[PDB]
């Protein structure tokens, strides 16, 4: 298959974990706001003052309400 990088969270070929942050970020508005912009979501775990989050490693991590970087 092509290779790809891997999800920090789970080892899971295919993934880029990003740290998300943002105002009165919760879980579920997370989501949503990830699936508004189209982008499948992968694992979502807890990080400092946020959530790590898996994206598709070709992902455009652009989403308004978010800040989205590498981890």
């Amino acid at each position: 298959g092509g290779m790809a990088e891997r999800s920090l969270l789970t080892g899971e070929e295919g993934w880029r974990t990003y740290k998300a942050t943002g105002p009165r970020l919760s879980l579920p508005r997370l989501v949503a706001l990830l699936k508004g912009q189209g982008l499948e979501v992968g694992k979502v775990a807890e990080a400092e003052g946020g959530f790590y989050v898996d994206l598709r490693p070709e992902a455009r991590p652009e989403v308004a309400g978010l800040r989205l970087e590498p981890a």
